[PDB]
């Protein structure tokens, strides 16, 4: 099934803000905000989900 939820890019056209609102990815890595995880998934064609909010 899934071990979390899909990371959204919040209608960001080119990039994300530097808002610090950390999410824990299903890879065990902290992403500074959800949107850099969404663009990371777009650029690498990966499917890291969000386990939960907060740092890992």
């Amino acid at each position: 099934d899934s071990l979390g939820r899909e990371a959204k890019c919040y209608n960001e056209l080119n990039g994300c803000t530097y808002e610090y609102r950390p999410v824990c990815g299903t890879d065990g890595d902290t992403y500074p905000n959800e949107c850099v995880l969404c663009f990371e998934n777009r650029k690498r064609q990966t499917s890291i989900l969000i386990q939960k909010s907060g740092p890992c």
